[PDB]
């Protein structure tokens, strides 16, 4: 009915505003990216520093795993992504091409391939083996907040400040739907588990549940603070059915996904939370939050 996450660890490491957290698909690691030009690895079960992993030249937006959790994909102000080992810590390619800030960055279901967003306003698709660029999809008329595979990696989904979000097909670079709803800009979007619905961010302090193939809204969340920052959301799956965010009021928000009562707000942080993520088989968030916190949280809940 209602979670219980309560702070375990606090991982301070980070000299500048902290931008994204992922973990690895395997469960073991967590990997923060920041303003601070690093990338950091950190156990994900006992918050143990790992290693620090740099090469970026300004400050990195987003990081994402592949799905073996060997690789990493960075996004950042360089106008650069940089594909990581993650073992080695070395950088494999820097993926060259977007002519502005990178803001967003997955790899497909099969990590072949690298989709990324910029405030250039295109959404390019990458070659994980050469580090070419493979298509680049004029994709919005204003910065991309966010880009994410489906399930099996047919479909990316693109948000921005134009207000749109867009469904492209990846095998042909074709927009397949343009979501109609007012056009606050999107801040943030992400493809359900099982690829059915999107769940996407507006800078009105608002999320939404949309079911793609109908181009529907079914689900609204409200109640936090969002309309300066770009924070991303999660479908917390391996206790309740859970919706989480970070918000601009300090705090982790999370939502019943069925109801859309808020059913806990964890405290803590001492900047926006801008970014969340949910590990893929324990009950466990880990946040993090800009400058004037620098610190990347881990939450246990029982259910
Ligand atoms: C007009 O659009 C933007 O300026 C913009 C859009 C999206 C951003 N992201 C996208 C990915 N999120 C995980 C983090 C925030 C970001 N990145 C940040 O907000 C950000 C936050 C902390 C550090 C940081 O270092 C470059 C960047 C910026
Ligand atoms: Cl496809
Ligand atoms: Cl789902
Ligand atoms: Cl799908
Ligand atoms: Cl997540």
């Amino acid at each position: 009915v209602k979670p219980n996450y309560a702070l375990k660890f606090t991982l301070a490491g980070h000299t500048k505003a902290v931008s994204s957290v992922k973990f690895s698909p395997n469960g073991e690691w967590l990997a923060s990216s920041s303003a601070d030009k690093l990338i950091k690895i950190w156990g994900a079960y006992d918050g143990k520093f790992e290693k620090t992993i740099s090469g970026h030249k300004l400050g990195i937006s987003d990081v994402a795993w592949s799905s073996d959790s060997n690789l990493l994909v960075s996004a950042s102000d360089d106008k650069t992504l940089k594909i990581w080992d993650v073992s080695s810590g070395k950088c494999l390619k820097t993926l060259k091409g977007h002519s502005n800030y990178v803001f967003c960055c997955n790899f497909n279901p099969q990590s072949n391939l690298i989709v990324s967003g910029s405030f250039d306003e295109s959404v390019r698709i990458w070659d994980v083996k050469t580090g070419k660029c493979l298509k680049t999809l004029p994709a919005h008329s204003d910065p991309v907040s966010a880009v994410h595979f489906n399930r099996d990696g047919s479909l990316i989904v693109s948000s921005s400040y134009d207000g749109l979000c867009r469904i492209w097909d990846t095998a042909s670079g074709q927009c397949l739907k343009t979501l109609i709803d007012d056009n606050p800009p999107v801040s943030f979007v992400k493809f359900s588990p099982n690829g059915k619905y999107i769940l996407a961010a507006t800078l009105d302090n608002t999320l939404k549940l949309w079911d793609y193939s109908k181009g529907k809204c079914l689900k609204t969340y409200t109640g936090h603070k969002n309309e300066k920052y770009c924070i991303f959301a999660n479908f917390s799956v391996t206790g309740g059915k859970w919706i989480v965010s970070g918000s601009e009021d300090n705090l982790v928000y999370i939502w019943n996904l069925q109801t859309k009562e808020i059913v806990q707000k964890l405290q803590g942080h001492t900047d926006v939370v801008i970014s969340t993520a949910c590990h893929p088989t324990e009950n466990i968030i880990a946040s993090a939050a800009l400058e004037n916190d620098k610190t990347i949280k881990l939450w246990k809940s029982d259910c």
